[PDB]
């Protein structure tokens, strides 16, 4: 796979998500250099879902190639680190219009709140 996981804390170890289901998680991703180039994470307020955790469907191409495969690997309540190489991620082009450079490998802690 291209990407790298690391955990970070352990979730339930019962409940992993199918390429069927909805998953519900919090994020912070950093460039090469350390600069987070995106967090959902808030410091107004958690409370509740305001704001709200980000909601795709897991395994169908939703999110990029990194993402979806490695939240098949989580349980719920795991925080884990990613890193993703460029071709997992936005590859050559990169996303200039969206803050990522092109050939960015990228670092994301991932938390999985929820899967439904
Ligand atoms: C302001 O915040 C943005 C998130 C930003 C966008 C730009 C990137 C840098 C980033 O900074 O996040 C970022 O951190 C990032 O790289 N992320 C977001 C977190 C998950 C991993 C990754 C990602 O895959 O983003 C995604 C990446 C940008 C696009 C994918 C790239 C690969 C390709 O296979 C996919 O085609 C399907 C599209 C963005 C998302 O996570 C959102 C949720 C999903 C989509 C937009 C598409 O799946 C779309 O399909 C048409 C949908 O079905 C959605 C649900 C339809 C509804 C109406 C739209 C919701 C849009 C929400 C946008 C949000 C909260």
């Amino acid at each position: 796979p291209k990407y790298t996981k690391s955990v970070l804390k352990k979730g339930d170890k019962t409940n992993f998500p199918k390429k069927g289901d909805v998953v519900h998680c919090w994020y912070t991703g950093t460039l090469q250099d350390g600069t987070v180039f995106d967090t959902n994470i808030q410091t107004s307020a958690k409370k509740k879902k305001n704001a709200k955790p980000l909601s795709f469907k897991v395994g169908v191409g939703k999110v990029i190639r990194g993402w979806d495969e490695a939240l098949l690997t989580m349980s719920k309540g795991e925080k884990a680190r990613l890193e993703i190489e460029p071709e997992w991620a936005y590859g050559k082009k990169g996303q200039p219009d969206a803050k990522i450079p092109p050939n960015a490998k990228l670092t994301f802690e991932v938390e999985l709140v929820d899967i439904d």
